[PDB]
């Protein structure tokens, strides 16, 4: 399958995003549409059953919020693990990649 345009709008919640598969381009595309019982998956993340608990607190595999932001990913990366990796250590990468706020997910 082939990726989408640019300029994607993630917006289940009041702090939507706008995702670039060019910016991803280097990456398989089963690294964030991981297969589902054997099958290929590219159904939006928060689908019903899915990814579709929104409270933050929420831990589980059906969580939202931690598929975007957790930290440290094992199976399958998350937003933030990867992005922690590629900012690595220096200010502006962590500012643009990382940020909760005045990065380029969180403008
Ligand atoms: C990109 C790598 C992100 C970074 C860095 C941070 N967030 Fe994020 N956030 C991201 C996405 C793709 C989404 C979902 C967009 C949508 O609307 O579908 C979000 C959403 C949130 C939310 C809303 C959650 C909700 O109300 O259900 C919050 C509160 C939020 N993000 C907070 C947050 C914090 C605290 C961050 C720093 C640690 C942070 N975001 C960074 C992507 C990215
Ligand atoms: C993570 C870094 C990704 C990689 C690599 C690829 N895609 Fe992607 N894609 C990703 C996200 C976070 C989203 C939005 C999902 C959401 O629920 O908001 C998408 C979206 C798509 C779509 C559209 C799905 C829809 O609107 O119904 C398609 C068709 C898609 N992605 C395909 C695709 C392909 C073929 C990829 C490899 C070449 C690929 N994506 C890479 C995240 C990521
Ligand atoms: C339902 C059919 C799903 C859709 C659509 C997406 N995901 Fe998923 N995810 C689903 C299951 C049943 C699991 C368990 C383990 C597995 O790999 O099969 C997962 C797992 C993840 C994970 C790891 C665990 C977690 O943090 O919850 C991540 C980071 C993840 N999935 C991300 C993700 C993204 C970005 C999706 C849209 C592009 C997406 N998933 C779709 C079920 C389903
Ligand atoms: C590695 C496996 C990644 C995953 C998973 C996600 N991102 Fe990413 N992203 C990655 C790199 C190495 C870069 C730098 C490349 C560049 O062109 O700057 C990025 C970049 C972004 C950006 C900034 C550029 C842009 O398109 O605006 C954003 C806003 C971004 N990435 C968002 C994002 C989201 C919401 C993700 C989860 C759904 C996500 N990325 C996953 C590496 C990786």
């Amino acid at each position: 399958a082939e990726a989408p345009a640019d300029g994607l709008k993630m917006e289940n919640t009041k702090m939507p995003v706008i995702f670039n598969h060019s910016s991803h381009s280097s990456y398989q595309c089963a690294d964030c549409h991981h297969p589902v019982d054997g099958k290929e998956n590219l159904a939006k993340c928060a689908t019903a059953g899915c990814h579709d608990v929104f409270d933050k607190k929420d831990k589980s595999v059906h969580s939202y919020y931690k598929i975007i932001h957790d930290r440290k990913a094992t199976t399958v990366a998350t937003c933030m693990s990867c992005h922690l990796e590629a900012a690595g250590s220096d200010k502006d990468l962590k500012k643009e990649l990382t940020g909760c706020k005045k990065s380029k997910c969180h403008p």
